[PDB]
């Protein structure tokens, strides 16, 4: 910790560039203009939000930038990543509709979106593709998410495959959000990695929403403290320029000691109160400091000012961070949260337009007019030139990369569709299919292997030699190891997958971890990757309940399906089989990086278990896409079921299919589900259509143009709800479904499959049930099944025990 | 950054206290049992897995806090809170069955639970009951869990509840597992709350599970830098006494910065060379090093050790951290992974055996004998000794709590189940059920409101004045803040939610949040939440996709059920009304906290949105908490439906029922359906029973005894398999779902209500559209009445928009 004073000095401070006068003209109108948006936004009494406290803090730690940082899209790189703080958008929506980006309309139209011509609350790239880039709102995520899109854009300059070294990534935090665990929980990777290439600008205005953040401390001083700790360079922006007199002049270094030991609670109440009681309460603690302002007016005193509000000190930090090389800079930037909004914290817009002589007459106020610069004005003029010298305007997106890639042709993944020689299981499927992919001349080194620790656990250890991993394993290296960090890896795995349209650089990356810590541990990071438009896949590896046996409780994942089900964009797929995971890759890489650029990212749950994988079915390959296909029918005159299975348990299902068929004589339809979720979706949107076209032909849900009306039966290695999904399209009276809800526990894959009841034995049980409430056969049958197979009728629910 | 050396010298090192070489033949066995226990398993085949290195590595850490700090529940305290590090499980059993504490048949059943009388593999609550505490093996959580744990063991001295000021809440952690963003993002949160009875026991043994941590830098040096800048008391233990003559004997300073510049690989290279490799790659660095261990064995420069394994090093740092106030501790201690099991991290057997001296004779060793110390031995005289004068064993756990609670009526919420004069929300509803309980004698300050920053947003400000907020606003304020956290806060309602079992004082935790922010966000530590038992409250506030409608995307709750669902102990509601949240909120805390003590918690989402609040209809007490009742029937003579709606989504289906009726005709029986999840699970539950009992009469789900074969309709604020999770159970030939699948934006409620498909307008289409199949009603009616609600047939499916 350093004294709490400004970093730099003003005998360093470089010479301001701009024109300040003109830039705050400029900057009037933008505050102004973010604030009637807000404004008129709540005068509909519709309950729309917005804020104009936090803009109002940090409108000149932006205008600085804007006006002499921030690089737009260029030809060469996507230019500076800035991750706007998400409740700052108005700012940002005024500056862009004085940029002429725009119209008053669509100001008008703030949280009004779904008619297609308003503006999202926040960042959101999904619902403005061609605006906003990174989703930031959900505090915590931004920093992390920097973090590693600075770390990714040094990889791709490693790699060769593309210089990146003129970018800036910026992440503008709150420090209130600083306290979200992901906030400063991976800043250690910069200093790790150097990124010199990141940039943190916290707005310190001491206050989260309800309070300060820490009023009986100093948060600076805390923020100071991990980061100088974790090895960054950080630069305090203390103090306006109207503070160097007094801090120079006192040669008793009590003014200093002041400021050191007062608590931001205090800081805050002066703010809050006059230059009277600054005088008496501030500068009163000490004589020498007392002395100092001795010969100040209050109203002097109360101009004094922090230091994010003074462009000049604002350009010394953004500059010499521009310098600081070998690791990430932060600048702790000391701000008035509510800034000249007055008492507040219908004439308080009057007092804002008189504070930032806002050119607005007090005729016109009343219509909460925005306020424009005509073509030729110096405003106008300046605005633009400064932009244009920056190489355009921003925030700004590319929804589609624009190169060809020649991607491999199925036909390319032809062994992994034959028999395989040795069981294996549907990861050792998925490496080998990655092989097939590192053979293809147009992608073999766009693809970003991605593992966070565990490797040997999914083979992949036969690739540190082949590919390397990155070490700026040297900085060639292709795979990207970051260790226990599940959210660091699917920050690098989001910084990849968006590759194509921040750098129109399509990457493809493949991240793969143990499955229970995908969705359930990042959860948050993967639904704003579907809001960032990701289009990568995300590989749940040691899946199923029962499969991962050993390991138990907080491991055996019978559930990331359900949780991956509700991202819209996600398509999810349980593969049994290794040609159904060739097909699956397939299908993603020429949706995603194909001519379509369908924006999804695909997530495959992969398998630790070896087994017997047969050739896959000529012409299976479609209904493979879409979700399920018939294996086989078995024949058998007492009685007819269908049966489905999918993962690991689908070789089970099998196996009761004969069971059926040798010992009771019933035949069976026997299915492959790859995709429960995507066969749900296909049927919801055949009867939401159906219900609103009821004059026509009615469609079809895929399952059923499959399925057939003979009794069915479903297992999976997930939670019931996983196959029960389908319920209402499958076409069948009965539809019983074998799951594993309730929590794992260690033990063999088959006491785990006996306990969460979806092993063989109770497919045939389930099966001969439903014959024997059709008259089919004796009730007594399938009880003595039920003897035969050592099932307990009487144990516990699995899902209770 | 100090030196790389021990952070306590040998001069301030207190003697050791213990017999070194009676606790290393006890160590030896607790080593041999753990290893057995690991390998008998092993030799099963069952892929059932287990750890050595890592306990090999700690073994003397943990021996040493077990014979010297740990400190047993007891008749004051709960005892010390010991997050052991998961996967050194079977070093905790080995343990625990030297002191008899465990059969050895059980022992032999590590990892293969199904059957009743084995080991969960990991420190797993819900699976042994009655001794494990903490689920630690989902890494990163422990660390956080702990840091809360410790603060709200404070709480509980500052509010006059209990004296926990002999409890140190010890987190034993990996140095790979620091990489976790929740490992390190809550560490200031000690030095703000001043944690002086929390201790990190970070075990730095340079290697995760791929390789090492950070080959390229020094682990150590970047731990203790961010801990120090956090604030933290660090103590390094670097090296063993062996090093202490040398260290003092070099006068250059030469050893001090040879050690300083080698790097972490180096030093892991050096482990796997010899003294031999060593005396010349590390001490053949400057002629002064190489000089220091002139006159010495190559055998003799192997035996220098690290301080991890070194007792005299361990028990000093332990010692300091006890006596240290105002900061939290963290020691890093240097081991090394792997320790003593030679070549590899019955030769390697033979191996330990040898270097341990262990008791076990070459005629017995193929037998993989358990070993054990018989009454009377001084082995099993020290063991138990060490363990009485800590107060007994651990870890333990106790179940349930013992003193009864007097628990609120349902008759004390009897304002909340009248209609109420004013419309309100079902929020307002849940803060004034909190004030009904704020009134009880028996619970009132046992309640434990908690905010993550957010407090206005929720209307919990009132309460402020009532109870006060936690703050050492004083440190007997009741509500803890704490601040932009949701893990932190998720932290504090686990510690309070089973301070029931962990202090036998029973805390009812009521933590509310944007519910978007809940399982999203924080999941694994709500499913470790399910794994430790907890009972308690979430609150899932400003709920429902179209509710919080102008926040959009990254904030539209419209799936949070879908992963609440997946925690088979956590019960979910999504009421329409203030009187079933009164009626929700009694029951669980009957629950949870009453006599039955049920391990379940609860989690219920709220809304924002104010409404007519109906009073509750006479005997609907039991339909609440089962999760549907029938609300009204509305009289019509063209035709029937059922219509079920749930949270603020229900209003609209009753809208859509006057509709029905006034226009068409048709009646309808109308239900809330306060928890289509409970209805669900009921029902998997009637047909598991059905499946398993085909002799016996068919058992009907709740839901199907509720409602008759009249077409329904059913609509809700989440997407459409929250509704249609029940489809199997609903009694009628259709069931239709309408749901706010898609991702969220910005509009008002009217039309994101209209975009998602799921107002009035839908509600009364899907109906009619059910008639019309059944040909009650002209299709053209349908088509008529789509055209006359305004409702655009062919807009893009909303899951797509
Ligand atoms: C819906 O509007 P809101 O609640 O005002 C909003 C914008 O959603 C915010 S703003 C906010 C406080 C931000 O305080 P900071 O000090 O970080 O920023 P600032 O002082 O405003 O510059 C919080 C906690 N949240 C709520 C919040 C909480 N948790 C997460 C993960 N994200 C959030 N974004
Ligand atoms: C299946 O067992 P496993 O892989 O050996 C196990 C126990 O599951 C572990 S152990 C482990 C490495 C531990 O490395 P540390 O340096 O922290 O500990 P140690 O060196 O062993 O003392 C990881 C990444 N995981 C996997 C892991 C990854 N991510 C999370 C969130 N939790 C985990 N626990
Ligand atoms: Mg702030
Ligand atoms: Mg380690």
């Amino acid at each position: 910790i350093s004294n709490y004073i400004n970093t730099i000095p003003v005998e360093e401070q470089p010479e301001y560039p701009g024109n300040l006068e003109l830039e705050r003209r400029i900057r009037s109108a933008i505050r102004w203009n973010a604030i009637m948006t807000v404004l008129r936004a709540s005068k509909k009494d519709l309950e729309l939000g917005g804020h104009m406290a936090s803009f109002q803090s940090s409108a000149t730690i932006y205008d600085v930038c804007f006006n002499h940082f921030f690089r737009a899209r260029n030809e060469q790189d996507g230019g500076d990543l800035v991750y706007f703080q998400g409740h700052i958008s108005p700012g940002v929506y005024a500056r862009a509709f004085l940029e002429g980006r725009l119209t008053q309309e669509q100001l008008d139209n703030f949280r009004q979106e779904v008619h297609g011509n308003g503006l999202s609350s926040y960042p959101h790239p999904k619902l403005m593709p061609e605006f906003w880039q990174f989703p930031t709102v959900s505090m915590g995520l931004g920093p992390i998410g920097a973090i590693y899109q600075a770390k990714f854009l040094k990889y791709l300059e490693h790699r060769g495959l593309k210089d990146t070294s003129k970018q800036t990534v910026y992440a503008f935090l709150g420090d209130g959000e600083m306290d979200e665990p992901e906030s400063k929980g991976a800043i250690t990777i910069a200093t790790r990695e150097k990124l010199d290439n990141l940039v943190f600008v916290i707005n310190c205005n001491l206050q989260r929403l309800d309070g300060p953040v820490t009023g009986n401390g100093k948060i600076i001083n805390e923020l100071e403290g991990i980061f100088e700790g974790a090895g960054w360079n950080v630069i305090k922006v203390m103090w306006g320029s109207r503070w160097d007199e007094l801090l120079r002049k006192d040669t008793s270094g009590k003014l200093i000691q002041l400021m050191n030991e007062t608590v931001d609670g205090d800081y805050q109440t002066f703010k809050s109160k006059d230059g009277a009681y600054v005088r008496e309460h501030f500068f009163g603690k000490y004589p020498e400091t007392a002395a100092l302002v001795a010969d100040w007016t209050d109203e002097q005193i109360w101009a004094l000012n922090r230091g994010g509000h003074d462009p000049k000190k604002i350009y010394a930090a953004f500059k010499k961070a521009q310098e600081t090389k070998g690791k990430a800079t932060v600048i702790l930037a000391h701000t008035i949260k509510g800034y000249g909004m007055g008492d507040a914290a219908m004439d308080g817009v009057r007092h804002i337009r008189d504070r930032f002589n806002v050119p607005v007459s007090d005729a016109d106020i009343e219509k909460l007019p925005y306020i424009t610069f005509p073509e030729g004005s110096e405003e106008h003029t300046y605005l633009h030139a400064q932009r244009q010298k920056l190489h355009g305007y921003l925030p700004s997106r590319q929804p589609n990369f624009t190169e060809k890639l020649e991607l491999p042709s199925l036909q390319d993944f032809g062994a992994l569709l034959e028999e395989q020689s040795k069981e294996i299981s549907t990861t050792i499927a998925f490496v080998r299919a990655l092989n097939v992919m590192l053979k293809n001349k147009s992608i073999k080194d766009r693809l970003v292997p991605i593992i966070a620790d565990e490797a040997r656990t999914f083979g992949m250890e036969g690739l540190f030699r082949q590919i390397g991993i990155y070490s700026p394993e040297d900085e060639k290296g292709q795979i990207l190891q970051e260790g226990i960090n599940e959210l660091g890896a699917g920050c690098s795995w989001l910084a990849a997958a968006t590759s194509y349209s921040t750098n129109n650089l399509p990457m493809i990356p493949f991240y793969i971890y143990y499955s229970m810590f995908g969705f359930q541990r990042i959860g948050d990071l993967c639904w704003a990757a579907g809001d960032q438009q990701a289009r990568g896949f995300l590989i749940g590896g040691t899946s199923g309940r029962t499969t991962l046996n050993g390991e138990g409780l907080q491991h055996e994942d019978g559930h990331s399906h359900i949780q991956s089900l509700t991202i819209p964009n996600c398509i999810s797929y349980d593969p049994a089989y290794a040609y159904e995971v060739a097909v699956i890759m397939h299908d993603g890489l020429e949706r995603m990086y194909g001519e379509k650029q369908e924006n999804v990212y695909y997530y495959i749950t992969t398998l630790n278990e070896n087994y017997h994988m047969p050739a896959m079915p000529e012409g299976a390959e479609e209904g493979i896409r879409k979700g399920i296909y018939k294996l086989e029918t078995i024949e058998g005159s007492k009685g007819k079921v269908q049966l489905l299975g999918s993962g690991s348990i689908l070789r089970h299902v099998r196996e009761a299919a004969e069971i059926l068929a040798k010992d009771y004589g019933v035949g069976s339809d026997v299915y492959s589900v790859t995709s429960f979720t995507e066969l749900a979706r296909d049927g919801q949107d055949c009867e939401r259509w159906n219900m609103l076209h009821p004059l026509e032909t009615p469609r079809v849900p895929y399952i059923a143009q499959v399925m057939n009306d003979a009794p069915a039966v479903a297992s999976t290695d997930y939670m019931k709800l996983f196959a029960e999904q389908v319920r209402t399209y499958v076409p069948a009276d009965d539809y019983r479904v074998l799951g594993t809800d309730g929590f794992g526990r260690s033990d063999s894959r088959e006491n785990l499959r006996h306990h969460f009841e979806v092993d063989a034995s109770y497919v045939v049980v389930a099966a001969l049930g439903e014959l024997a409430k059709r008259g089919e056969i004796d009730k007594k049958v399938v009880a003595d099944a039920i003897a035969k197979f050592n099932i307990d009728a009487d144990k516990v629910n699995p899902r209770l025990a």
